[PDB]
Formats: C-alpha cells, structure tokens, sequence
C-alpha cells in the first residue's frame, strides 16, 4: 500500500534533505487539508512524522498531532519523540492506529519489549533507518537521526522478534528527502531475510517508476513524502501503479 508521508516542524509541513535538519523546504502551515486530499485521493494509510519532538522529546507537538487525526478517517501512524509507555498509550487513545518508535526501541530494549506485551504488536511499528557504510552495514541512526547508534538494523529486528515483532519502517537516510530513487537493493535483502515482517519502504522516491520498481521487493508499505508535496504525481496516481504491479 502507498503511505504518503507528513513531516512537522512547529506545525509546518518541511521536507528534510537526507533528515538533516539544516536542510529545510517549507510546504506551508495547513497539514490537514493536505492529508484530507491525501485520503480522498484513496490514501489507505498516513504517516506523521513529529520533527519538533523527534529533535526534543520535551516539544512535541502533541495538539497538533491530535486534530490531524482525527481529522481523517483513514489509520494514522505516528512517529517522533515518543519516549515512555504513557507516550504510546496516549497516542493510541487520540486515534493513532499504529506508534513509531525508533530511538527507545534501540537504548531501551527491556523497556521497550514490555510495550510489545501492553499494546501488541499490531500497535508498533519499529523505525530502522539506516545510514549505510561502505562495508555493507545499516547502521541504525537515532534521536532524530542525529546520532549514529553503533547497532545494525538486523541486530535490532532479532532484538524483537521474539516478543512478536510484525511492523518495520526502514529508511535509507541518504536518498531521504532527495528524489533519487528508494533503495531497491536494501528492501529485496531485507524482506527476504524476514518474511514475517511488515517492511515499510521509506526514502527517495521520485517518480511513478520509482514505485514500480519496489513491486518485487516484497514490502507491504512505500511510504512517500517529498514527490507527493513537489507534485511528481498524484496520489491517486501512486495507488494505481501499485495496485497493478502487485
Ligand atoms: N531527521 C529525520 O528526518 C527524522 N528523524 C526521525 N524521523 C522519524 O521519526 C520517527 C522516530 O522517532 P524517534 O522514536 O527516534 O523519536 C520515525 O518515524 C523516523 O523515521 C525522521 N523522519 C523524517 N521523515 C521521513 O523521511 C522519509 C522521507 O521520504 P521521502 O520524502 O519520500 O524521500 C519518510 O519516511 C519521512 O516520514
């Protein structure tokens, strides 16, 4: 399914190059409409990204979180700056559908195995975005993508697996924000290693071929952000390539 993808900062829609905070395009202060024409379009999910709180934890934009979704009446999924099991809960409660976490799931395994057993995995959708090295490895990135965690992202999957993991957003944070094309590569391997697991693709998408090209991959999700604000297409548009290439 096509994910379009929001990104707020102090309640202004951005797109980020590669998540670098430096690197900011303004699409204007009126998220709801956007994502209202998102889900008439036929958006059968969305995707919040919270930049503000992803930044500090202690800003998040909570209210405005909270009128976006209820605004539409399609699931919401919802990341940046989540922290605390009270965090997740209070989400879940405003209408979020599912909570994206990265950043605790990675400094905070013990902690954060225990929201898998309160909420259950259909709730969570763990975050893996990578920065990957010359040698091959995905390093997963944290606290906004500001720091480089030293753990691949394999070493955090089979961290939660056994407590039932089913949903993961994985990012290239190099093609992030830059309409390059996502990493077809990455999610062919990743899938493949991991059948059980959701993959949302995440990062770079550019055009409608873009799309198509991730119809092998076996991801479940192609979240799109930037294209969708720059008008490369429609989400309508989105929708009918990958309906037909699945
Ligand atoms: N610096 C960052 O940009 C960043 N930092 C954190 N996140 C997200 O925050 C959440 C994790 O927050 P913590 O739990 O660590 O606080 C997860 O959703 C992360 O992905 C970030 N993600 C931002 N944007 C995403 O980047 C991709 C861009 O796509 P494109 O336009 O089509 O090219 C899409 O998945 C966008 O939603």
């Amino acid at each position: 399914m096509i994910i379009p993808a929001l990104n707020l900062i102090d309640g202004t829609v951005v797109r980020l190059h590669q998540g670098d905070y430096a690197r900011q395009r303004d699409y204007g202060n009126d998220p709801l409409p956007r994502l209202q024409d998102y889900a008439a379009q036929g958006a059968g999910v969305l995707h919040l990204v919270d930049l503000t709180g992803a930044k500090d934890p202690a800003k998040r934009q909570i209210p405005l979180i909270k009128t976006l979704v209820a605004g539409v009446n399609v699931p919401v999924q919802v990341g940046g700056g989540v922290r605390t099991e009270e965090d997740v809960a209070a989400l879940l409660k405003a209408g979020v559908a599912r909570v994206v976490i990265a950043s605790t799931a990675m400094k905070s395994p013990d902690v954060v195995k225990g929201w898998f057993e309160r909420f259950g995995a259909q709730a969570l959708v763990l975050a893996l975005d990578v920065r990957i090295d010359e040698h091959g490895t995905k390093q997963v990135a944290v606290s906004g993508w500001q720091e480089n965690s030293g753990v691949s992202l394999e070493q955090l999957v089979e961290t939660y697996l056994p407590v039932g993991l089913k949903h993961v957003l994985c990012t290239d944070i190099s093609r992030a924000g830059t309409l390059a094309g996502s990493n077809v590569s990455l999610y062919e391997e990743v899938c493949a290693r991991y059948p059980q697991i959701a993959f949302q693709s995440s990062g770079g998408i550019g055009d409608i071929d873009d799309i198509a090209a991730l119809r092998g991959t076996g991801v479940r999700g192609v979240i799109v952000g930037r294209a969708l604000l720059e008008g490369k297409f429609t989400v309508k548009e989105a929708i009918q390539c990958w309906q037909n290439v699945k």
